């Protein structure tokens, strides 16, 4: 049907036998069998009706073939990279969530995997990074937290041309804004803690594969490694997913309003927003994004203290995470990207004074009034 | 106090501010902060009051220093082995759960990790397997499904003598029967889907470390990889853990009764039970095990069909998993150990006719009557 | 705060001690006490942090003083009417949900309570029904299922003039559309199974009182009778409430589109919609309702079979309940109002061919296309 | 089967279609229908697979025909008494839980219902209370908190002889100790917050009827009044019920040990325990009770302060409720029976210095050591 209708009714969204208008929460760890092998489900880790349904939904939403729900976005990333073996080289984006940076440096390189960081907006930089042992290209768009917009279909074509895998981290856009499998990508993955759960009460990850033979691989790993999303929280994700469209419009609209508002502040010295029209990413954003996202990062004038600004907001809420109905705000150097050494941070674009604002769903008037409370506290 | 009292009151078992006689279920993904860094909790993946409490409990029960709860026992094993890097060699037990076999062969060896299988009851075999790149010894006791009893304190001393790590998979015994950290081991890990949840409605894993510096390492990995146990199911584990003592006595007692009963059957050609007194493992079992477990594996006479036997039980329940209040039964070649190639299975002790019976909690009379229903369905 | 911001942040919407961006689920039945009496909470039935927060929220949303959450809307109605004693007379609306009819006839009249049904759009009819033993006026607007719009502030003034209580059942409008406490009413009550939970996975009721001395009375009854809303489902209500504004706009807009669409069908012989402009209720609706609701009832031409029409819809879903993201549809004579005798039904406006359509949130195009599938099946 | 096996496998304890070893949690509020009326379930309040299964279990356990799960024990009592109408007279026990006293005085007498309190151990007192408008006999055994043991089969025969209903509140014994439907009673009801949930994290009530025509009546009221037990907490009850036998033995045994221990204290001036052999209730207790319960009430010497005693226990926990794995303790005049006026309390047996101890499951040694801490603080 149309996309709004797929949220309500797509995936598996009911119970065949009873008519229940809500996938039951199958807490059972195991399932009895009449004949061996013939049983439809066998063990809750290998798969169960509750997580099966959330998996179904994220996949129809992403225009892919198979969904896979994981305990966290980190856990999803980890078993996706478990496709690769020692010797393999991966090209990564120069700006990714600090944890993806951490999992690579602190774990994956232990496993014989090598990495090269690349501004994947420069395709020649990407093309130049491809070695005979290179096996994949991993990137986010928009990036955490600078919101660099990368050309998905471009990177996908590069990947196919060289028998590489394309892995896009679609957390910030969500399928309402971007469906990377529709631009040639092989694997799409989400931190469903953000916009797909949307209510600030679920940690989880999602992977959606387009080919069926890579669904086999990601599934075999999901079950062999077991970092699965549990029944209650699979059920909550799917519950929060049903409002994704309604929530995401409210986010996008509010963020338009916050950007025009921050641009009109001289206290604000730089702004990161894919809808900034002097931003060179502006056109690739329009082309591949239905909306410009609801994340804005910005810098204050160098003498101005961002912690003062942030600790004096009162409707906006100082915390990590993003994609929540509540507008969260954060200083990535002191929080989500402290896992990256300060020298690499400043080298890749993340000054110590950067502020990252997950625009939320509250009434726009109350948000601007609140941001004013924070500008007022640093004398502006 | 005493162990039964630690189940009810140990770990964190209440709520400091309210008095609540039950750790609240902290579904929040993130936590607001008044001043950056100084917040007690930050992000539900990194840790939250609900999972923190289950973590506390499994650790006081295991006589260790730190607990870590994971999405599944598999997920716990995976991030424990993420301590190791390419080049490292691990000695493993010749009989481990087929999934541990699978994670090793299908994933871990991709990461440059090498393995040697060893009957860790033969300490000279173990001693002989130790190479200059060997870094750890991983084993279960009792083993899945043959219930080989290994000398924990012996393997621990071997490990310390060679600057190795000892990793014991304590799923079948549980802390009520065995506390391997008390015999010199560094890491203890559980499939909490079995006896610790005990109710057949939770998938989860637990790791407990004894040193504090290895708790730091396992924690850093728990958070960086993210295969964490979610709040609802952390809460259910801890709920099921409170009855572990009551349930485990009932299991052990029933299993004593099932063994004497199966031994008196000529249809039963071989039996695997750590309390079998002609079993050479019998004495190391008495020495290090408070009870003999509630798992029995057995073989029928070669012309007798184990699937007929199993598909004709009606109180006992044909399914995977174990440690449940309900007595589960299973054929490991056709089920939990199908992940091991048939030739390696027969080579390591697992005939195609082996039956594995998780003795449960139902009334012993009803169980023997039921097992009779299955013997009746095969004689000739 | 503006209303959209109160959904996200109003009531109690976080956890004071931790910062948790989600009221924890306090499953504890009881709370320890250091000193007797001086404990803040005491017993989960009497009140707990989880249900306390949902109670807080429905009350700030309704512009009242106290919230009270119940196990179901029926259970809320029952303990509200438990204010009254034998001898008391209540005026009720001629069109109320069949269960309110049932609770009155089958239970409340057993208790010595007397009732008079009255079209509360005719204020003289209401005024004329007031006897010396009359103690309250109970009504819904819009009514289930004919959507008769009653003048709330008019009925409120009548009530105060005669030392009566005004009880309005605000289920169909919800606080986004109507806030009856702002028009002079004493008690507002909800079937939170409808729009406040909004996700078709919560049964519950809410009562909000404006005076503080009637909050005392409703509270004393909530605890003495105990028909309370449990912690998990209190938590889900409040979770579903956060999107009420986003969801309710989508509902209202879709319903505008469905009405214009049904009006342009000659197969449709009569329509019940508070926004029908030839409907005499149209102006009192504009005056007291922010939107016209998202319920439409309609009749087909007398030879046309409504069960054929309904059993041939495929995006719309044949079931009881309403207020769900999914568009539910139903035949009140054969379903929600079978509890009213057929003769009283036809007498009060409910023909056997009436159809009631809870307009939902799915894309409007897919809904009209679907309703066409049902018109096509009866030949029009 | 045997009773221990019915806890694990009785009622509905699995899922027919999947084999799930755990009744799924059917959060759906409503159920789709293919043809009207034909649907097995239709609205979660009227009944759903999750609560249906808990209802099934409490009924097979109680040797009755129909189970009914309610939001709280209070809510169960309230809709059971909703069978009666104005004019009806009920005989009640002189010692019932203070809330049952409150619901009667503060609500039920409003409805034209009249009550007579009677020591139902004296059958002539009961016989003498029966008026032409008397319709039922309501009592608890053991009573809250004095644990008066009443002759169930005697009261049942009295009831049938006079076309009365017998309603026994079986909360303190639980079906493991007493099954009143087996002694001639019509209605059995439980506060499942106590021993049936057993884990101190569920509020709920249960009613079990023996005749099928009274199951119809209690059901019609359950649905019309709606004070139902919600899906998550229905699921938790049934989860806690599976260990009832294991937990209840531990309770009973510990309580034997606590009584002998308290009897040997001269600081303890009076003791209430159905197993006290100088207690005249001792023999009717042996005859109708499998065990003597795990509640002990006792008085200290008149100069000794019970709040000092209680506020100085540290394994035992000062709170309301009972039946929990943790040993709770309480002063009924200052807590659970403050709802009864002090003069009626002292008149019926409840001095201001009475202590009520819900013996729990913790190790007996740790409990006696703890009670010593409280005797030490007042000096024995
Ligand atoms: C694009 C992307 N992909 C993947 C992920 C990971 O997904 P999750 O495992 O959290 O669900 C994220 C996470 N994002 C959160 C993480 C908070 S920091 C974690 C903790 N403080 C720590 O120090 O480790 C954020 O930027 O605010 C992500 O933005
Ligand atoms: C000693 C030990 N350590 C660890 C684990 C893993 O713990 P979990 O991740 O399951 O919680 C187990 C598991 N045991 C279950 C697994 C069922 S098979 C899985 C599935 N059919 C598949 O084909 O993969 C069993 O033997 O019955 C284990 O016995
Ligand atoms: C304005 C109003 N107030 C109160 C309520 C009651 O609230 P709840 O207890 O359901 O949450 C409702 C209910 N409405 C549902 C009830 C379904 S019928 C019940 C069952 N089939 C039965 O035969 O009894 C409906 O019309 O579709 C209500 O519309
Ligand atoms: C034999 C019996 N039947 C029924 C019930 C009622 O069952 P529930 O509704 O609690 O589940 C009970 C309750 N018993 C608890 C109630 C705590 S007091 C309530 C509150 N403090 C208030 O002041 O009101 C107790 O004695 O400790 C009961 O002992």
């Amino acid at each position: 049907m149309k996309f709004e209708t797929q949220l309500i009714h797509g995936g598996i969204s009911e119970d065949a036998t009873t008519g229940a208008t809500s996938v039951p929460i199958y807490m059972a760890s195991t399932f009895r069998q009449t004949k061996i092998g013939q049983n439809q489900y066998e063990y809750s880790r290998t798969g169960n009706p509750t997580r099966a349904a959330v998996e179904a939904l994220i996949a129809t939403l992403e225009h892919g073939s198979a969904g896979f729900a994981f305990a966290s976005g980190s856990a999803a990333i980890n078993t996706v990279f478990s496709l690769f073996s020692a010797g393999d080289h991966i090209i990564v984006g120069n700006d990714v969530y600090g944890g993806t940076f951490r999992l690579i440096d602190a774990v994956l390189k232990h496993f014989g995997m090598t990495f090269t960081a690349v501004d994947t907006r420069d395709l020649a930089a990407v093309e130049a990074a491809i070695t005979p042992t290179t096996k994949a290209i991993y990137l986010e768009t928009p990036t955490n937290p600078l919101l660099h917009i990368t050309d998905i279909a471009a990177i996908a074509k590069l990947a196919q041309a060289h028998d590489l895998l394309s892995i896009i981290d679609n957390t910030f856009a969500s399928p309402y804004v971007q469906k990377p499998l529709d631009l040639g990508v092989d694997i799409v993955l989400h931190s469903a803690s953000a916009y797909l759960g949307g209510h600030s009460d679920v940690i989880g990850g999602l992977v959606v594969t387009k080919t069926p033979a890579l669904g086999e691989k990601i599934g075999y790993l999901q079950n062999a490694i077991g970092s699965i999303l549990a029944p209650q929280e699979s059920w909550l994700l799917q519950r929060g997913m049903k409002t994704l469209a309604l929530r995401m419009q409210a986010h996008l609209n509010n963020a338009a309003k916050i950007f025009t508002y921050l641009k009109s502040h001289p206290a604000v010295t730089k702004i990161y927003y894919p809808g900034d029209p002097d931003n060179p990413d502006f056109s690739i954003a329009k082309q591949q994004m239905n909306g410009f996202g609801a994340m804005i990062s910005f810098e204050l004038q160098p003498g101005m203290n961002p912690q003062t600004f942030v600790e004096h907001l009162q409707v906006i809420t100082l915390a990590e995470s993003l994609g929540a109905l509540e507008s969260l705000i954060e200083i990535p150097a002191l929080m989500t990207h402290g896992a990256i050494p300060r020298t690499i941070r400043l080298q890749n674009g993340i000054k110590d004074e950067l502020i990252r604002l997950s625009v939320g769903v509250e009434a726009s008037d109350d948000l601007l009034a609140d941001l004013e409370r924070g500008f007022a506290s640093i004398q502006a």
